């Protein structure tokens, strides 16, 4: 069995990170949702009092894990080829690239993708899925699945809203029904509205560890 | 693993069964809210007094797209495609045995939203159609090289916003054009309907070429 199998590294990973006291982040959504925006902002506000690293992963891995870098985190950037996602067996080698008692808060960027992510744990003490206004207002009941998994959903570019004619209203209802559990921020990473909320999310989330 | 040997005789069956009867078939394929659905609203709309058009829309939950292609007077088989990052030749070869093709001359096959995995997977149409939009960013098209060298045409959708992301438009469509040298890469906005008659071209032209 594969997920049994994740699930092992997943726990090895987690164990593994509790042990150099970092705290690990899943980044997950669709296609161009602002993941590597997010981290990038994340890794602006935050480098001054953790050491950060990243997990880029995606088919040509260079472009995020670039991305990344210039902001001041160390980045081991994963190529993916086919696969619809990352697994706990990838970022385990990732995480023996690194030197854990130097980094305090991992972010793992995901492949881009709102099907198969949901049921590979990475080894991650939060999971956060970023999805945006412009996929449509039904993005989010479309995938009851991967929205489960969240610890935090994002609802993005809602400075776009307007123009495809989402309802972020419906979207943010339709997060907390699917999710009574996961927070729900409502996200422009252009305006930086919401933004302080995500912050919040990340901070609040390492301190509870 | 013999998963593509097998899917594409059975892709190759389905067109054939679709020539027997007369039928042109497209598979759309895209990433999350590219604007597939919309697209095929769009082109029944506006073809459906040329040609009997019947849709498959397959994702996890069917009917939401299913409902959209209904009230725009196609016939539509829906597909709950489960934890699958892909349409595959055999669930298609099903859905075909609840059309009656004799009274069907377009098929459009509304994939499940991934560019990764339905690249490798042949659903036995005549063209197949990649959509993307300038809101998942313009790196999207040289990200994903293997999907877009899959494709008969490259639609880069909502350039409308392409300023409101910052996208480059231009640079995307050199992108696409340089991947796959032989595919049609048509700009587009289903929004002010800019592109529109190149999308309908690329349809027409595509018929007529048929065997
Ligand atoms: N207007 C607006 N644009 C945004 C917002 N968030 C992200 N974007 C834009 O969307 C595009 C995609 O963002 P990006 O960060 O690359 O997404 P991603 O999820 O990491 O994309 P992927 O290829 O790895 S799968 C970029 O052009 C970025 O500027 C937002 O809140 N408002
Ligand atoms: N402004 C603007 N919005 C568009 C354009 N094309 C599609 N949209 C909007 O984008 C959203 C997604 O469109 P939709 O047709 O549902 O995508 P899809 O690719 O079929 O999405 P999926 O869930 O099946 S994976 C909708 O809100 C739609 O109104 C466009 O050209 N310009
Ligand atoms: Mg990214
Ligand atoms: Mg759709
Ligand atoms: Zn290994
Ligand atoms: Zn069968």
């Amino acid at each position: 069995d594969i997920l049994k199998a994740n699930k092992r590294l997943a726990d090895k990973n987690r164990k593994l990170l509790n042990k150099h006291g970092v705290v690990a982040f899943d980044f997950m959504g669709a296609i161009g949702s602002g993941k590597t925006l997010l981290i990038e902002k994340l890794i602006d506000n935050l480098k001054d009092k953790y050491k950060i690293a990243c997990i880029a992963g995606d088919v040509i891995a260079k472009f995020d894990a670039e991305r990344m870098e210039k902001h001041g985190a160390k980045v081991v950037p994963l190529n993916t080829g086919k696969e619809c996602h990352l697994d706990a067996h990838l970022v385990g080698h990732a995480l023996e690239d690194l030197n854990l008692d130097e980094i305090d808060l991992l972010f793992i960027e995901n492949v881009g993708n709102l099907i198969c992510p949901a049921d590979f744990d990475l080894g991650t003490h939060k999971r956060i899925v970023v999805i945006s206004t412009t996929e449509g207002d039904d993005t989010i009941e479309k995938h009851p699945g991967i929205m489960k998994t969240a610890d935090l959903i994002v609802i993005n570019k809602i400075d776009l809203a307007d123009a495809v004619g989402a309802d972020i209203k419906k979207m943010e209802n339709d997060a907390k029904r699917i999710n009574p559990d996961a927070e729900v921020v409502l996200l422009s990473l252009k305006t930086m509205e919401g933004f302080d909320k995500v912050l919040e999310f990340i901070e609040k989330s390492v301190k509870e560890v």
